[PDB]
């Protein structure tokens, strides 16, 4: 692992956007993570959801917990509803993101079905298209197109990644045409714009813009900071940075700094274009670039706690900045799950 | 002002070069028999009463919109049955007939999933005739093929809603002209729709076809974008094209813009003919065979003008302009055909009847 380089690119990331997170004041939190926790928790620990969705009850708290993390701290100004139904929607999405399995079967008559009304073959469609109006019915009919859009096209990356395929040596665009597949861009995107708070007509054009230049940022970032807990797991290993060396056959330093020039660019493109704009997207917009990259930082699930501690002591001045910027985020979101991630899903289950 | 047509010829001469453009075993009969099938089938479809009553487009545009797509897939899936040319010319100018559209989707769309996921008829007239007809789409595909061309056409609706805003792009939006021409593309359909399962083992191929919608998607569109670029150069009506959003997204003269397609389009060229030469032959045929006809159906199909550009410079001695209407008489050659001899009788005399 280039600890070495991850720092250094890490740190020209949070340096650039100047990381910073205000979202929330330590009560309000702890007050939305448990709010959109509970309701959560009690969704998947129906019986028909218990029966359903095939994954390890350990592997959906933690996966729950990640994801509710995710919301609550990226979603900072819709309401505590919407939270709740987003981290549904998003744990079902990141459970499939870690799984193996074959949707070839189940997807066989999957047309036909949707045409005809009944239940989907694969259960984790049948849950999440089943689920679905819960989230939908927060946004109009343009946002909802686009979170429908996405979810149908992450389905069809994590099929794609069951064959750990990296793509052909010199099939250029195979790296990000499944990075886009797979990142749920549109879907986080237009998730942002619940119509209580939002008119999707009059900010139409500001929507739409956001969208397209939120994907690669948010995918991007990702790719960066989750380069560590990727990279000796087997579940990965396909990634944009590793296509990026099979397909366009450059070395995993070239691909990194690939990575970091796009995602430098793409933070200031959103700045130049939002800045002067209506304030309450921008408000939108800050909440979610501040709030992902404390996600990131802090979630057990990007385990970056374990880079601070091998790197805590070095001084580089790289390694120090690194240290700072995690010490900042842990002192905003290091919140212990004993505040808010309670019961267990498997004890409201087996109730 | 002046269209750039030394830079034009160089890029376009390359590309065909770059491609292998040559001649195949496709006759002009085969052509024939193959465009009056799909325009046949095709047709009696768009003639009947309810296709004739939910399909808000002027008649004249309709034939003349099915006419160029039955061209566009006849010359380009050239592998496939005459059943599929003929289904996919049906869901193709269904696609191309969207863009006469100008009614807000806003309406038609407030109850999109709930009306899907219970399976009541979409209340977008669009949707209805589309979803109704797509199984005779499907049935030619797998299922990951099929995922593909459902997403795809799904994009394009999204494509065109957003063009309705005549939007390309706020100064500075550097992603939003590659964004906005892979929503109404039609890349992963186009892409996904060259492998009939009759004919390709989609579970053996996976790698293969999933690598060809990657990157025929975007040389596909890049293609077109590039080929259109003379048709559209001063249409004052077409106001959001890929080149034209980069001017204003990216902040770059039109030069630049178009710089920026002719790379990205040599560069895909390259890659594709690298990266499929060595795989399956089926597989490369295919690819082949779609590339040069796609070509071949912008230069023979007056609605992309380039006979005025041959007709220009017919007659002078440069290398570049000689190899292009070496090309171009290739093209004529075998593509260049009457609709007379296919296309008959119009739909509009199938519909009154
Ligand atoms: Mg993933
Ligand atoms: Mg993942
Ligand atoms: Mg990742």
């Amino acid at each position: 692992f280039p600890t070495e380089y991850f720092l250094n690119t890490t740190v020209r990331l949070l340096e650039y956007i100047r990381y910073r997170d205000s979202n929330y004041t330590r009560e309000e939190r702890i007050e939305n993570l448990h709010y959109a926790y509970n309701k959560a928790a009690h969704h998947f620990a129906q019986p028909r959801q218990q029966q359903l969705l095939k994954v390890d009850p350990k592997r959906l708290q933690a996966s729950l917990q990640t994801i509710v993390g995710m919301v609550v701290y990226s979603w900072a100004k819709v309401s505590k509803e919407c939270m709740a139904d987003l981290s549904i929607h998003y744990t079902y999405t990141l459970v499939l993101d870690d799984s193996k399995d074959d949707p070839y079967p189940t997807m066989v008559n999957y047309f036909d079905d949707l045409q005809a009304g009944r239940e989907q073959a694969h259960p984790w469609w049948a849950l999440v298209n089943e689920h679905f109006p819960n989230v939908l019915r927060h946004f109009g009919p343009f946002c909802s197109l686009n979170l429908i859009r996405s979810t149908l096209d992450f389905f069809e990356g994590c099929w794609i990644e069951q064959y750990n395929f990296g793509g052909f040596p010199g099939s250029h665009d195979y790296p990000q045409f499944l990075r886009r597949m797979n990142g749920l861009g549109h879907c986080v995107g237009a998730s942002l714009w619940p119509k209580e708070q939002f008119n999707e007509r009059s900010l139409f054009l500001e929507i739409t813009s956001a969208i397209a230049q939120m994907e690669n940022w948010m995918v991007w970032v990702n790719d960066l900071m989750s380069f560590y807990k990727e990279f000796d797991d087997e579940r990965d290993q396909i990634s944009l940075v590793k296509n990026y060396v099979v397909s366009d056959e450059i070395s995993l330093h070239e691909a990194l700094e690939k990575l970091t020039q796009d995602t430098l660019h793409s933070s200031k493109q959103m700045v130049a274009v939002f800045s002067d704009k209506d304030p309450q997207v921008m408000d939108t917009i800050e909440c979610f670039m501040h709030g992902y990259v404390t996600w990131h930082l802090c979630d057990r699930r990007f385990r970056l706690s374990e880079i601070y501690e091998k790197v805590k002591e070095e001084k580089t001045e790289d390694a120090q900045k690194f240290c700072k910027f995690y010490e900042q985020a842990a002192n905003v979101g290091a919140v212990s799950p004993s505040e808010w991630a309670y019961p267990p899903v498997a004890q409201l289950a087996n109730v």
